[PDB]
């Protein structure tokens, strides 16, 4: 029962993240940039070098790894997150509800997949991810506005 961060690259959890952990002083995680520095290759370098599914692999241990810590914490998570049986039941999960106009200009990247550089595989992606951001989602949270906003919808499921 940590405070999951889900939704797509660029919808701003890693932001939220860090907020939300100093608002409520709890620590933070992100779950890419924990596997990016265990491997010591950017997410990028994972894909290129190692491959998608080794990388859902590194995602799939560390989602029962971070399930057996004992304090709550703030996690973000990777944009694929939601392809893992095993979230469920990680935390309370809330969604980074975005379109995906408002989300391109800030996904230019790093931890950036190689299709998410082409933007009508981006859209795809996006449109097949919609429905598994919300089976996966405790809460939705409009995230088109600000980070305060977004802040905002998340203290209210506190
Ligand atoms: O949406 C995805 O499958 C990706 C999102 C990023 O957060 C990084 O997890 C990685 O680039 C893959």
């Amino acid at each position: 029962q940590h405070l999951v961060l889900i939704g797509f690259m660029g919808s701003g959890k890693s932001s939220l993240a860090q907020e939300l952990g100093l608002a409520l002083k709890l620590e933070v995680l992100d779950t890419d940039m924990i596997i990016s520095e265990r491997v010591g290759l950017s997410v990028r370098e994972i894909f290129e070098e190692l491959g998608e599914d080794n990388f859902r692999m590194f995602e799939k241990n560390l989602i029962d790894e971070l399930k057996t810590l004992k304090t709550p914490h703030v996690i973000s998570t990777g944009g694929g997150i939601v392809m893992h049986e095993n979230l469920k039941g990680l935390g309370t999960t809330f969604y980074l509800k975005m379109d995906f106009e408002t989300l391109i200009k800030r996904l230019n990247q790093r931890e950036k997949r190689p299709l998410l550089n082409n933007l009508t595989q981006a859209k795809e992606l996006f449109e097949k991810r919609q429905a598994l951001y919300e089976k996966n989602a405790s809460f939705i949270i409009d995230a088109r506005g600000g980070l305060n906003n977004s802040l905002k919808q998340v203290l209210q499921f506190i």
